[PDB]
């Protein structure tokens, strides 16, 4: 996929694969573009 979830991706330079709560709320999110760095590279999961 290239508009839903690629992986592996780089959350703000943290690196991740599947979704990730990262301290969210009983859930998590996924990264759209490969590198995240905050470049609208995600969506909540």
């Amino acid at each position: 996929d290239y508009a839903k979830c690629v992986f592996p991706f780089i959350y703000g330079g943290k690196k991740y694969e599947t979704c990730t709560k990262i301290g969210s709320m009983w859930m998590s999110w996924c990264s759209l573009s490969p590198n995240y760095d905050k470049d609208r590279a995600w969506k909540y999961c």
